[PDB]
């Protein structure tokens, strides 16, 4: 009610109020409704803009004002201000208005009691369609446009250059928005996010500039790592010493025969310090990431673990010396699916290798073994109670060498001297081919269960799923760049408005034609020498 | 196999699988094959072995060519005579059957993603364009002299000159009528 | 159509196959104790202050309209 | 038959017809008790629903999901328990409810065989 709201104020009601109800819920989608408490919140939380453009104008109304959370205004409508598309979508809009009609930059500064700015909010949170505008936010005006998030460089035309204030946004603070991203998993939509362009040519000259060239860096020492494992313990040149010992490093060798030796055992221990420190880390990741990322921390240091346990196996000599190293060699082979990232398409395969064996082989499998261990009883009728006409002779296992005859035959690995009994092979083969027909077609609707959009679901999700599973590396990476000559990206600071010359750090883009305008903007040139 | 319009269109779909998706497959394919070759080359020259060590050499290079057969198809029991551990011998092996079933069956998918459009339609482009490129280099191939051929005839344009350029006659369609006022009225001519 | 028809008929088969299955559990579950579900009976316009049994849901956003409805609060302690 | 009009739109399987029924909110104030779809309260964006419900469940004799689910002859079934009285209400029987005997029913009858 807008006209009973003016009466109200006119009247002497408290603008500045505090309603620290039970309507906070933690549980939330029930008797919730957070809107940060304050009558200024709740008018741009339900759509009131004119309540908004009332509540403004009273000198007496704390825009500056906090929560019980520690929120301020623009924290209530980053936690309010769904990924819906264009719900004629005010929240944005609103936004918008606060912060033109009020404020200097000192209010995207204040903290909750989580110590977030409301661009980290919206991050955390997750809402894309705010955080396109803060990123962005170009003003063009000129009381207030040091309020702006995009600059411009110069316009010439349809071709122009844009500047991106990007304080907290690159990697160079405690808790960055990157930071805070990337490495969230709570929320749904991390690639909705990361196409945005203040994000998109930072991630971009990150992998170009630096974490392409570590990427293959890492790439040949643990590919050269499995190679060694593979050429120490199952290479044997000629005649081996009696039953070597793999890691072993006997008084007299050449040096290129026992530094690949050394090698493992260097950068075996250099894997298991690094992700050890993970599990001081990775607390409440691995249990919330319960099949997207992060297993791959886990399978390096169990196969950097195994290694290294082998060469403990060694000094008290017990009956798994062989066993440990080759699972540690396994894993190692199979661990060079982290490194089929990289490759646009490599991964995008990879990522589907992963959705089918997390998800999709066990549903098959299930299933598989439903009809094997069903035609399996019906095929041990067929042994040891029916005819044989020579059997009882071979080996053991009743009903365990008429699953295994039954089950050889998935990989085509057929049999046919298992059946030779009478008068029964007429009923045996046309008993197991109703296997072969039945388990086709628990193969050929295999192929139609992963159908079903695969026109655009699986390969999209499956490219999506690549690009957040390489962006978590590049920053991971920048965690292992000491902190010495970080002498890189970050571009020229250019000036804003104000008397300092150098104001903030830059970003530099290329944008492009039609909706032309006249500009008035900046320094009209073209960048410069 | 450019020529029939589908069969080169077959045809670009090798170049394109072979050029670009057959080593996306292939490096994922040697990858389970050695890592699961590590883990049977202990069930060959460190395991039971039963009667082994008597037939050629390659202790780690037969257990993987004796797992690198199955994709084939051509499946040796013999090599898989252990004692006690053919239990372990087989699901192993099985394992790798499935896991090299997951791979050829992504690997259709990999090939999927709008197949629908454009693995088809883009096979077909190319193809257009890799016969047209044959076309215009069977023109170099062609003596200079009697290309007594198309260009057809030299018609008016407006000038006093007869013959003023050379042309290509076309058979243009229906609605969208318009009073004409263009040329020579009447039927092309004899 | 397998890109819809053969994948969505199938999800839409089962969830009528397992649902059929729910409500033959409760034939399966004895008389005694269904103390289960069925919300509070809360009134409606009448005299009686239990009118009828109810079922709570939690609605949404844009289409705001000033609301004359019921008591005017959030659901109760 | 001895059918309720609610009962025989979903005995004849009619879904438009019967997703009125079942929502029918009625913003008056001389005959709101016809209404089927109540508020419990509004404020803002979000509001709590209540639904009058009397022979939807399955709480008499030929209820609507008795007469929905175990109906054959219909063919959009699944087109009518999408309908919020139905869904919530199968929703609610499944989790507190139908799941666990169906765990329960699977582990003997996966113990037997
Ligand atoms: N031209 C962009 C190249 O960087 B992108 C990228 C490519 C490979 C791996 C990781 C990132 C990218 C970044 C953000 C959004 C979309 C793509
Ligand atoms: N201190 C541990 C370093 O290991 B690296 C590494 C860390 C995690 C996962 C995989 C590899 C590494 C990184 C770049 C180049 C070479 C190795
Ligand atoms: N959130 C709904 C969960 O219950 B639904 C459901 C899920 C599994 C099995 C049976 C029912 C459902 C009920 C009605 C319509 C659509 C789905
Ligand atoms: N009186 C027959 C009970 O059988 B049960 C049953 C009935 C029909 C189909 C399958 C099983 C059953 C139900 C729940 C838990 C355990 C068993």
């Amino acid at each position: 009610q807008g006209d009973i709201t003016a009466v109200l104020i006119a009247a002497g009601a408290d603008v500045n109020a505090h309603a620290k109800g039970v309507f906070f819920n933690p549980k939330y989608q029930h008797e919730g409704f957070y809107f940060g408490e304050t009558p200024l919140a709740l008018a741009a939380c339900t759509n009131q803009p004119e309540i908004v453009q009332l509540l403004m104008e009273n000198e007496q109304t704390d825009i500056t004002s906090q929560d019980s959370r520690g929120n301020n205004i623009l924290h209530a409508l980053v936690t309010v201000a769904e990924d819906f598309k264009t719900q004629n979508d005010f929240v944005k809009r609103m936004y918008d208005m606060i912060l033109l009609r009020s404020g200097n930059w000192e209010l995207e500064t204040m903290r909750n009691n989580d110590g977030l700015t409301p661009l980290q909010l919206a991050a955390k949170m997750g809402k894309a369609e705010i955080l396109k505008y803060i990123l962005s936010r170009e003003i063009k005006e000129k009381p207030l446009r040091s309020l702006s998030r995009k600059f411009t460089d110069w316009a010439y035309g349809p071709v122009s250059s844009s500047l991106y204030d990007l304080t907290n946004v690159d990697t160079t603070t405690d808790n960055s928005v990157l930071e805070i991203i990337v490495y969230n998993t709570n929320i749904d939509n991390r690639h909705e996010m990361l196409t945005l362009e203040p994000l998109h040519t930072l991630l971009h000259t990150k992998w170009k500039k630096f974490a392409k060239y570590m990427f293959f860096l890492s790439f040949c020492f643990y590919f050269f790592y499995n190679i060694t494992l593979t050429l120490v313990s199952y290479y044997r040149p000629r005649e081996d010493e009696d039953l070597p010992h793999p890691l072993a490093l006997t008084h007299k060798m050449s040096w290129l025969q026992l530094l690949g030796r050394m090698f493992v055992l260097i950068w075996a221990t250099c894997i298991s310090v690094k992700e050890g420190i993970a599990i001081f880390l990775l607390r409440p990741s691995d249990l919330q990431s319960i099949l997207s990322d992060a297993w791959f921390h886990f399978v390096f240091f169990v196969q950097a673990v195994l290694v290294i346990l082998s060469v403990f196996l060694y000094l008290f000599a017990y009956k798994e010396y062989l066993a440990c190293l080759v699972l540690a060699m396994a894993l190692g082979w199979a661990n060079m699916l982290y490194y089929t990232r990289g490759f646009q398409s490599m991964g995008m395969y990879s990522v589907m290798i992963q959705k089918v064996i997390l998800h999709d082989v066990l549903k098959f499998l299930f299933v598989y073994i439903l009809f094997l261990l069903g035609f399996g009883v019906a095929l041990a009728s067929l042994i040891e109670k029916c005819s044989k006409d020579k059997k009882d002779c071979s080996s053991y296992g009743s009903f365990s060498d008429a699953v295994l005859e039954l089950f050889k035959l998935t990989i085509g690995l057929g049999d046919l001297n298992i059946q030779q009994n009478s008068t029964y092979p007429i009923l045996f083969l046309f008993l197991l081919i109703t296997y072969v027909i039945l388990t086709f077609v628990l193969l050929l609707n295999m192929l139609i269960a992963l159908m079903g959009e695969t026109v655009e679901n699986v390969s999209k999700e499956s490219e999506r799923i690549w690009r957040l599973q390489r962006a978590r590396t590049i920053l991971e990476f920048e965690k292992m760049l000491p902190e010495w000559l970080r002498s890189r990206f970050r571009m020229g600071e250019l000036c804003k408005v104000a008397d300092e010359d150098f104001r903030l750090c830059l970003r530099i883009n290329e944008v492009k034609w039609t909706e032309w305008k006249t500009h008035v903007s900046f320094l009209n040139e073209d960048p410069g020498p």
